[PDB]
């Protein structure tokens, strides 16, 4: 049967496509909850879009409602405000504002806005009968908060943490006048938390760094294929989000969520991953460490691109 | 009976909302052509989005096809590289890429690709048995070319020019290190062409400067109402384009939409006659639309106190035409 999955995201466009993938593959994934972080989005918008997507799907296909929580995590190095506003735009898109669907969200909103994201992640993981796979598409602040507070009690409950983040053998994507371009954004947002997660013993981590995600870019011809499926709400939703990315833009979080759905997406290789926490040009960089007895992270490599793109197009036909 | 109308735009998000407004109101308007200018968009993209929207409406509400041409016009002062890229994102929207509509467009794209934007505008107006109303939502370069090239043979055929542009009694929106913020972007893109248009006698002009567009901003509650009409392709279309405009600041308005709304129904706003000249000298206020003292100076009818509720209701209704 399907495995338990919690999505820990920061509400940008690819975070939502990742959400769709997880929630539309009911045979492989049982999405038991989600949390949104005020990183690459303003959490109130990220929170509402999460809920609106969950209700549109729930009212049109097989998908049990699940808890959604706002994480109190705060930034160390914030995302450029320009990219963050994207959840706001999504929040106003017609396909996410069908009355019957918004109506549902309005009735269940009170319950969900009561949860605190980090504590909800700890609870969903620990109180689960089966182990829980965590799909992290935003910064690692939340998995770190759980580790710092419950240690082995939390980590022993995690099936595996499938993380979108870092740059191992390729350049990063954090280009500011104070950085050298070796770091990737999710790690850079909160380096200390990333260090805690990558250096945590007894936690299995799958890592989709820029090494894998650079090989699956957002391309117009493929994006137009969603036009062949306008009869499906999800194809209108997914095609519309990627239309705002194509112009530089990758399916970062989507590919990552695709792996949680089906491991065929990519093979993973063991690498001791440490994180630069100092205020230097390479702050947030993910580097190999040969330090004695350091935990091994399984880096994804050479992703099956066609397999992924096909998985997404077909999944966007769930409803 | 509908009146002939040609849309002269530059492919930004409101230009396309304006296009839908014009085309969807077939009772009041018969859209006989459109041209895209490489201004606040990249012409090729503006061109295809224009064609995909036309075809989609053709196969869903019987909107007669019409020639679409690319303007050869070039900038004097380029639009910010940031905004121009939007006609690009719209080109990949699922709603504009339905196979049947893409097929039709791919068929007729070669012949429309043949037209020269400026000449197309001249011919559509001069070869019409009835006069033609021109809706300009981009720079004034194309109407100016036609005036210069054909003069009275052209203007005498123009019912009226309804233009989105300028700022008369309020500040502009062009803020660069070298400007003073008094000019508006469409005029600033090509001041000389604008001067030509506003000074031309024998041509009737309706002007939607920021004075009127400032009074009808893009707000979330309203945009979300398009979600009440997802069974209409045009509501998915218009609702998505404006969803991209809901950003602290004032940001986006419905500049080009309000302008086309007037072409559909003059009830949209009252107009005031004002002699308008354009600053073409490379001064800080370059591109500013100013009141001139010249004698016998042709008057331009500036929009005042637009009916905001009337407009919002017109757009929501027009979007349910299919
Ligand atoms: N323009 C952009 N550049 C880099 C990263 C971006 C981005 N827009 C969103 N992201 C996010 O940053 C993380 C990838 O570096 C992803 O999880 C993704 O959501
Ligand atoms: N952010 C922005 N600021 C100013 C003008 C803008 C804009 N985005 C688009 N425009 C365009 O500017 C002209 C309005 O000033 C309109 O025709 C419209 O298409
Ligand atoms: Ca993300
Ligand atoms: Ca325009």
């Amino acid at each position: 049967s399907a495995k338990n999955v919690v999505l820990d995201h920061d509400g940008n466009l690819d975070d939502f496509v990742a959400m769709v993938l997880l929630a539309s593959n009911t045979e492989k994934v049982r999405l038991i909850g989600a949390l949104c972080t005020d990183a690459d989005c303003f959490v109130e918008n990220g929170f509402n879009v999460t809920g609106k997507i969950m209700c549109l799907m729930h009212n049109n296909m097989n998908l049990p409602l699940f808890p959604i929580g706002k994480s109190a995590a705060t930034a160390v190095n914030p995302f450029p405000k320009e990219w963050r506003c994207l959840a706001k735009n999504m929040d106003d898109m017609p396909i996410l504002n069908i009355p019957e669907n918004v109506e549902l969200w309005d009735k269940i909103k009170a319950e969900n806005e009561k949860y605190e994201g980090q504590q909800l992640l700890a609870d969903l993981v620990m109180n689960s009968e089966e182990k829980v796979t965590i799909c992290v598409t935003g910064p690692l602040s939340n998995v770190a908060w759980c580790i710092d507070k419950y240690g082995e009690k939390f980590t022993s409950k995690v099936e595996e943490c499938v993380i979108m983040g870092g740059a191992v053998d390729v350049r990063g994507n954090v280009f500011l006048p104070s950085t050298d371009g070796t770091a990737e954004w999710n790690i850079y947002w909160d380096p200390a938390s990333a260090k805690t997660v990558f250096g945590c013993p007894g936690l299995r981590r799958i890592m989709f760094s820029l090494d894998s995600t650079n090989t699956v870019p957002v391309r117009s011809p493929y994006v137009q294929r969603f036009g062949e499926q306008t009869n499906f709400l999800l194809s209108i939703l997914v095609g519309t989000m990627w239309a705002m990315c194509t112009h530089g833009y990758y399916a970062w979080d989507a590919l990552t969520a695709a792996y949680v759905v089906d491991q065929k997406v990519a093979n993973v290789d063991p690498v001791p991953i440490d994180v630069v926490v100092d205020k230097q040009p390479n702050e947030g960089a993910t580097v190999r460490t040969d330090a004695e007895n350091y935990p091994l992270t399984f880096v994804a490599r050479n992703p099956e691109a066609e397999f992924f793109l096909d998985m997404l197009l077909r999944s966007a036909r769930a409803c």
